């Protein structure tokens, strides 16, 4: 997991921003950020950090198997406890399931809420 990555697809981005409840115009404007994500990991500790287009940034600091609360770009808040599964960081909370994996070089992330699926690839730099 350690690099330093860039988002270069994602799936159905639009259809769980509107789910999340957050305004067209500004999904319009958000669709266009890039998105650099920088890993660190030491054993069981990660370091996880969004570095969007403008220079704001968000990090979240977790061990896998304890329970800890995680932020998003924007800023909400949400207890979990993140689980390695057969290559997968797996995480879980109210109506939420989200994944994160290294897939030949690439980190590819995807969150699910009810029948929708978010999924973003992002290539290794």
């Amino acid at each position: 997991f350690t690099g330093k990555f860039e988002m270069e697809s994602e799936k159905n981005y639009d259809e769980f921003m509107k789910l999340l409840g957050i305004s067209s115009d500004v999904i319009e404007k958000a669709r266009n950020f890039k998105i650099v994500t920088e890993v660190q990991q030491d054993g069981q500790d990660f370091t996880w950090s969004q570095h969007y287009s403008g220079g704001h940034t968000m990090t979240n600091k977790f061990t896998v198997g304890k329970e800890s609360n995680i932020q998003t770009m924007g800023g909400k808040t949400f207890k979990a406890t993140v689980q390695m599964e057969g290559g997968k960081l797996v995480v879980n909370f109210p109506n939420y399931h989200q994944t994160s994996e290294i897939v030949g070089d690439k980190l590819v992330e995807v969150s699910t809420i009810g029948g929708v699926t978010y999924e973003r690839v992002s290539k290794r730099l």
